[PDB]
């Protein structure tokens, strides 16, 4: 699927497999979003889904109104569509 | 050294010696800060020091004028003082 990452730095497109993790395939596009523990145990590597669908059932820091509003840990979550996330939203949650 | 790191989810305060990075303690701490290459040609673990002086001499993303307002890239800082940063603050430099 096509990813569409909204960084700080500016949009990035990168094709991210069904069976692989976003921020794994963004490594492989050369990218460095921000990860602290890449098991879904923290909220270093968050960001906020605006399109698409993800599944990301490995996380378990997020509450389920927090993923109900859109926020992604992009360390264990793969695309199930083309996907829109703006990356750096650790700060959203807070 | 005390490190005074003032993260989204609260101030933390930790040990870290003259010889061992930033990140580094955050991390024997039990913390969870961001990071990316860990070797100081990113932007992923940026701060800001609002207090204390750092040694980051290994780090090559920031350019003078960055580094001249505080910012640090705590994958390859030192303190040699007590230090207070301001974490989470890649966004800051885009
Ligand atoms: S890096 Fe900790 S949840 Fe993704
Ligand atoms: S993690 Fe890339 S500069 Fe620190």
């Amino acid at each position: 699927y096509k990813v569409t990452l909204k960084t700080p730095s500016g949009e990035e497109t990168i094709e991210c497999p069904e069976d692989t993790y976003i921020l794994d395939a963004a490594e492989e596009a050369g990218l460095d979003l921000p990860y602290s523990c890449r098991a879904g145990a923290c909220s270093s590597c968050a960001g906020k889904v605006e399109s698409g669908e993800v599944d990301q059932s490995d996380q378990s820091f997020l509450d389920d109104a927090q993923m109900g509003k859109g926020f992604v840990l992009t360390c264990v979550a793969y695309p199930t569509s083309d996907v829109t996330i703006l990356t750096h939203q650790e700060a959203a949650l807070y």
